[PDB]
Parts: C-alpha cells; sequence; structure tokens
C-alpha cells in the first residue's frame, strides 16, 4: 500500500509559543499548530510553513488535517510549493481548502521528488482576519 514520509523538522513564519510546527507531525491530532494569536497586523498573512524529510524523496500526494474542534486556522486559499534540496523552492500548485472543517488531500499529477514541502497559506477562517493551524499535515507516495 501507500508509504507515509516521515517529517523531520519544519519551520513556521509565525507561531503562538507551544504551537510551532513541530506540533502538526507528533502524530496527534489533537495537537495543534497554530499562527501567533496576535492577528491584527495587516501583513500577518501570508504565513509560510515549510516541512523537511530526511532525503529527498518521491512523494505523490499530502492531506491537510485541520482542527477537528474550533474553527480558528483552518486553511482557505494556499500556495504549495515544494524543494529538491530544501533550499530553492518551486510551485507545485494553487490550492483552496476552502476553510474545511475536515482533511483535505491534495494529489499530485505527477509523482514530486522533494526534500521539503512548502505551504504559502493566503487566507485562513477565524476570529478577526482570521488564522493558520493544522493538527497534523501527512506525506504519501504511492
Ligand atoms: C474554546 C473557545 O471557543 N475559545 C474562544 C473564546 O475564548 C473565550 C474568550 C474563553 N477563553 C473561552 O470561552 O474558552 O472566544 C475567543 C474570542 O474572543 C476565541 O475565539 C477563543 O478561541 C480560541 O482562540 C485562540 C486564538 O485567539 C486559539 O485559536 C484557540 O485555539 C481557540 O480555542
Ligand atoms: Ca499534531
Amino acid at each position: 500500500g501507500d508509504i507515509k514520509i516521515k517529517i523531520v523538522s519544519g519551520t513556521a513564519s509565525s507561531f503562538q509559543s507551544g504551537s510551532n510546527i513541530e506540533k502538526s507531525f507528533d502524530g496527534d491530532y489533537s495537537t495543534l499548530y497554530h499562527s501567533s494569536w496576535s492577528n491584527g497586523a495587516s501583513n500577518y498573512f501570508p504565513i509560510t510553513l515549510t516541512y523537511n524529510f530526511e532525503t529527498v524523496t518521491d512523494v505523490d500526494y499530502l492531506i491537510y488535517h485541520p482542527r477537528n474542534n474550533g474553527n480558528n486556522g483552518r486553511f482557505k486559499e494556499t500556495e504549495i510549493q515544494y524543494s529538491a534540496d530544501g533550499h530553492t523552492f518551486t510551485k507545485l500548485i494553487d490550492k483552496d481548502f476552502q476553510g474545511s472543517a475536515t482533511a483535505g488531500k491534495v494529489t499530485f499529477d505527477q509523482t514530486i521528488q522533494a526534500k521539503s514541502f512548502r505551504f504559502i497559506v493566503k487566507s485562513g477562517s477565524g476570529d478577526g482576519q482570521g488564522f493558520a493551524s493544522c493538527a497534523e499535515m501527512e506525506f504519501f507516495a504511492k
């Protein structure tokens, strides 16, 4: 069957203390990555999230898992990027997660060779202008 790719590290351009990026790859669907609660700035969005593998890897699809209760931070419009070496990034696709309360699967047209994936989150649901949050982010090869 399908094989889950191991995320070894990541970064977030915005995070609330204790809700940094690595909380969205701890295998726990209740723990959250969550952007900073100070979401008033005009340049608060976009919020840029990066997930790293140990080495360049074949990847066929991903699944974004939003928080399964509460509405703050469910992804809306995003740009998905990836990098073969972890340094230079390439646009994959624009993906609108629609502020959905359930998981969003993105299936790539062809297998990608990526050491890193990157999400430019343009918008997300929630109070005020919104937030960005994620219970778990997953990557798979077929
Ligand atoms: C559980 C809940 O709905 N909390 C929201 C609520 O918080 C009030 C003030 C209080 N702490 C409580 O009822 O528990 O109302 C505020 C808006 O004032 C906010 O929506 C609370 O949600 C939380 O918002 C923060 C960011 O400000 C995070 O997104 C938390 O995950 C979220 O629960
Ligand atoms: Ca988690």
